[PDB]
């Protein structure tokens, strides 16, 4: 199962992301059933937008909202629901939603599994556009759900990311 | 694994299916094993062809056959092959096959996966051309393979669908 | 060439619509261009977002901007960048953008291409949930993109419509 | 223009075939305008199959219905629509339909596009299924839609296809 | 869970592989992790390249690198990562890469998943592009991958093929 | 028709490409007919790989070869086949095919395009895993057809890539 996957091989430069929405997907909300390890349709997302990269948690970590640690992972192609990436963080995105805090990470993947992003260190390493349409998908993508809704406080570098990921480490143990 | 899902959390009214084969799919037509949890392909279908909704099962019930109900799933997209929606069945397609009486659901999601449904009460509600468009599927897409069958009785209405769900649900107790 | 297509073979309820973005498509906005009837890219978008329609413009027609008459189509696929439907009209999003006054139509195919229109007379008629993706995606798509922004008014009904495109078929002339 | 193609190089062991639906695609039934070369959405196809083969005309062809001649092109990959394939008939099926005789080609790609077909000789040298299933498409595809139908007479020889291209081409001078 | 699944049902006749990659697929070499049975991503591959067919192992085999035995399956389309196929060898590609010893086995179909590949009783009766392919593919897939290489023996036919997996499934024991 | 649209707005730094292969697409060589503007299959390639970028050519230009100049567009999103990209070239791949010199060169889109590309001024700004996998598609997609072969010379840069788009506009004129 899932929980047999650790964290990572070494936190936090170092971690797995089990992915539950791929980059540029149909607007599905899937999420993983912790009880079945299937995933489910948590609902189809109301506006016309996609997530910007692959969308996913760190197995075995415990976040402020009681589930594993949201992470977002920049891929050169869209990975498969349910697969697994090897990665590293470079950022931490703040936000508030309805249901309460809800910061998450975005990270590359991790050099045996590609060369491409060597360079980069921090979220800012990134393109800033990139940077800006998951600033602005987050912002909009509860737009036309009764209820739901998000604030976005702002970013924080690859320091604070991969701190990030202890303190869910820890919050599970 | 798959046996834990619950038949649903308010059957019938509110029940779970575990789907197959999306809607709109490429002519493979997957099933799931028991014993492994794990998408076999069954086979290749011989027609130029495709389900015109998701397909799939009901977890933790028993048909008199000792299979799972069936049941079709209409989603504004279609939805992963092993991934779980949450739905409400609206009809039933009363047909007999080559391995014997082959009835089939046909349900809408929940309201909190999607609005475009909650006037949807009755199969007859669905578009006219989607309810023949399934008929013609079920009628047609074995024509070409050896030994394989279809005979189709017509269309039951929610109750009866409900009751059949009911039905399937004590059997696998 | 596109310009021997009329603007309908029964203006202003009977419309071709020559089609530049396909409804849900990748984020590349396509325009044609006058000079050499081909597909141009306008821009990669900067948001997350895809058009909600099909989306295109009426040939032999003059709007206010000095190009042909903007339509969205509702389709049941997404149809071809740069193919032709014949719709008819039944509604208009009343906006102003960063270079002016900017109505678009909205429409749905001719009966002869498909009978799952026939109750919508008006824009109305269509779901809630894709008139709100409508404007929302409006309302949004440029926000990543310095100097392009958009200020929706609101909506009017088919008759409405069909008045805009007499009026620019006689403004093209 | 299309109408700059001709018939083949070498007619009729070697012709050009225009594509109007690719191989495999989805449910709507392109059609080329021969005023305007554009591709025309003809109608949303009722049934849920696709076409087995790439489907398309012979340019500066004419048949006795007043219609180049119809082509089906088998192909290792679904070619783009609009896009002009030169090949080789192996074969006619004659058929009627609700506009009068529909008799159409089918032809694999000429041999400096692909040595997969070197051995094609005649369409009995295609696979039994696909045949089959050309034969399965014509015979159900219009089965949803009012006053539309097809009567199938059965197949014919690379020969007399080749015979048909000669006077198709004829018939256009 | 997958080791659930026999080598075979009547093997080496008959035997099942689980498949990591389609065939045609994006670059993404997935690879099913023995521990949790879940996909994981070895790498982004670094060619232009794609796999020629499905590429997955037979359950419960070991091959000479400790691990199940390799098989590329020959379908009509593209089976999912991670689904299961019901099929027969007939050939084997010998190779050594930068592990060490690396055959492959190629295999297609049961005759109850598809009638297409009945005459396919070798390797050789397959198109012989395809088979160039495949060596094509495995020379050069890991040519911009430092450190990653591979040599090319040859072929061998399908009673070789067959005593492979007999020799790997008496392995595991 | 193509030929009315001219080299670029502002050549060599802002001129147009006319593409006939996206990127990352089946292994199909599309070229644009002189005569016809028509898109034609000039052959279905034998290696398994992908043009790793768009693939087309500057209208009103003239090559060693007779035809418009090639170019590859680097592009967020592959662009459908027979659109134009108003673009500025950052490096020239020298070769020599076994039709005679066969340099390419590779470009980014137009700032009024994206603003992706702002800091790409030189071939060696694109990721090196990307010019590398340019390099090796055209070292190896011939290698399984007979009498097609490449040889490459090497990379130049930007300064080069702009002289050759004014060589060959002056070639056309
Ligand atoms: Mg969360
Ligand atoms: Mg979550
Ligand atoms: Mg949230
Ligand atoms: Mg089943
Ligand atoms: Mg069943
Ligand atoms: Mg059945
Ligand atoms: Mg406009
Ligand atoms: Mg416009
Ligand atoms: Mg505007
Ligand atoms: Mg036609
Ligand atoms: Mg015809
Ligand atoms: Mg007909
Ligand atoms: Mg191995
Ligand atoms: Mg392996
Ligand atoms: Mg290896
Ligand atoms: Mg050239
Ligand atoms: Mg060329
Ligand atoms: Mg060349």
């Amino acid at each position: 199962s899932y929980n047999n996957i650790p964290a990572g091989k070494d936190a936090p430069n170092d971690i797995y992301v089990i992915i539950e929405i791929p980059a540029n997907a149909a607007p599905i909300k899937y999420e993983i059933d912790k009880d079945s390890d299937a995933l489910f349709v948590d609902r189809f997302m109301g506006t016309a937008m996609f997530y910007p990269a692959n969308y996913g948690y760190v197995p075995n970590t415990l976040s402020e909202d009681g589930d594993p640690l949201d992470v977002l992972v920049v891929t050169p192609y869209p990975v498969a629901a349910g697969s697994v990436i090897r990665c590293r963080p470079v950022g931490k995105l703040n936000m508030e939603d309805d249901g309460g805090i809800d910061a998450k990470l975005i990270a590359v993947p991790h050099e045996k599994l590609s060369p491409l992003y060597k360079d980069v260190k921090e979220y800012t390493d990134l393109p800033q556009l990139l940077i800006n349409q998951v600033e602005h998908f987050f912002s909009h993508y509860k737009d036309l759900e009764p209820g739901r809704w998000v604030k976005i406080s702002g970013w924080e570098g690859a320091d604070v990311a991969k701190a990030e990921v202890i303190k869910a480490i820890e919050a599970a143990k």
